[PDB]
């Protein structure tokens, strides 16, 4: 059986990359840059802060001083910083916070393998932060997703290896990233975007113990 469940943040726990992508939109268009929309944001989901405005600079065409490079990430933080002040236990995903119990319950790790330096705090915002055994600090590895590290620090923090692990996803970068660590990956969103070489569910409600153990098993 699984021993941990490595978790991303923004868009499994709650819906989180909604608002990275409208805080990276209008930090994009203030700077005369019209292409990042929902189909080029599916490039963003779960790249770092540096790493997403980096891409977004050379999708067209463009390159900017090294102090407004860090002028513009802190612009793009302190727009989201704000937008997620009133995230409550009410903003959790569906299926969440009984599958976090349930775990529990059966003695399976949890560990956060989140890219963003905000999700501690969103994890308080939203009364979650006593179901995880690990926080994986995004600041701490060499490299971040695609890079599978974080999915593997996740896993070492709480004593368990990366082949022993599921890992929960909403992103290209990120299913790449579990991928590589020699976690199993389960997907949440439309094939469309994840691909169709992975177990994918439409929505988080699809994540509940007994299916985890269904895929497994499988
Ligand atoms: O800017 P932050 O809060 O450190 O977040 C970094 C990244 O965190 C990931 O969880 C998000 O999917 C990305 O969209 C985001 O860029
Ligand atoms: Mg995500
Ligand atoms: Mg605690």
């Amino acid at each position: 059986m699984f021993k941990a469940v490595l978790f991303d943040l923004d868009g499994v726990i709650t819906d989180t990359a909604e608002y990275h992508f409208r805080a990276w939109k209008a930090l994009a268009e203030e700077i005369g840059i019209n292409g990042v929309d929902r189909q080029f944001n599916e490039q963003l989901k779960g790249v770092s802060r540096e790493d997403s405005l980096q891409k977004i600079l050379d999708l067209a065409d463009k390159k900017v001083s090294a102090e407004e490079f860090k002028e513009l990430a802190k612009r793009k933080n302190d727009n989201y910083v704000k937008m997620i002040q009133d995230v409550s236990p009410a903003d959790v995903y569906p299926g969440i916070l009984q599958l976090l119990k349930d775990l529990r319950s059966n003695k399976i790790k949890i560990a956060l393998a989140s890219a963003s330096k905000n999700g501690p705090f969103l994890l308080e915002r939203m009364n979650l932060t006593g179901y995880f055994d690990a926080i994986a600090d995004p600041a701490e590895v060499a490299a971040s997703k695609p890079a599978p590290d974080i999915f593997i620090a996740a896993a070492h923090a709480v004593g368990v290896a990366p082949s022993e692990s599921i890992g929960l996803e909403d992103s290209q970068a990120g299913i790449q990233a579990i991928k590589d660590s020699g976690a199993l990956p389960i997907g949440v969103g439309r094939p469309e975007d994840l691909g169709d070489d992975i177990v994918i569910v439409p929505d988080t409600s699809h994540y509940t113990l007994e299916f985890l153990k269904e895929v497994w098993l499988q």
